[PDB]
């Protein structure tokens, strides 16, 4: 589902990409070949969000920005294949669990769960929450991974 009573303003700011689960080997491999620094969530010039991710690739700092357009309900967004992105659960000041699925085109084959943490190294219980969520969503244990982090690029 989507986080009930989702408050976008409390979801803004700095998050760390701590955990990932995907049914795409290509995407898993791509993400694992990098080191995550931080992500920043900010309101876009429309009712959606800009998600700016900073990471290290071959010792080079890089950034990518993703526009998450509103999808007609709070906590639900769209990214253009087209993908649905949902904030399924969050307490705003510790963690957020995101879920993405293709909604149009070949991307429909694609599913991804993400654990965002307000701290770069998340508590063990946060990791358990994520694993439990991924298992509930039909991800195999081997696809549930915690991404390499970097202190650089901050
Ligand atoms: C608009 C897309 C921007 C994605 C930036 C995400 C930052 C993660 C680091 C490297 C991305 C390389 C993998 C390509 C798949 C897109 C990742 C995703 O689902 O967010
Ligand atoms: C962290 C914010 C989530 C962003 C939502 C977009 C997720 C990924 C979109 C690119 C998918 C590329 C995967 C190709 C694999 C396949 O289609 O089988």
């Amino acid at each position: 589902s989507v986080q009930p009573n989702f408050q976008q303003d409390k979801f803004l700011g700095r998050w760390f990409s701590a955990g990932l689960a995907s049914n795409s080997s290509w995407l898993r491999e791509k993400k694992a070949a990098l080191s995550m620094a931080k992500s920043v969530v900010a309101p876009a010039t429309d009712g959606g969000l800009n998600l700016t991710s900073t990471f290290l690739r071959k010792n080079q700092c890089e950034t990518r920005t993703m526009l998450l357009q509103p999808a007609g309900s709070l906590g639900s967004y769209s990214y253009r294949s087209t993908y649905s992105v949902s904030v399924v659960e969050t307490d705003y000041d510790q963690y957020a669990l995101l879920y993405s699925q293709g909604s149009k085109g070949p991307g429909e084959d694609f599913r991804m769960a993400t654990l965002y943490s307000r701290t770069q190294t998340p508590r063990a219980e946060l990791k358990e929450k994520f694993t439990a969520f991924c298992k509930a969503q039909g991800f195999t244990e081997d696809t549930i991974v915690f991404l390499p982090q970097t202190d650089k690029c901050m």
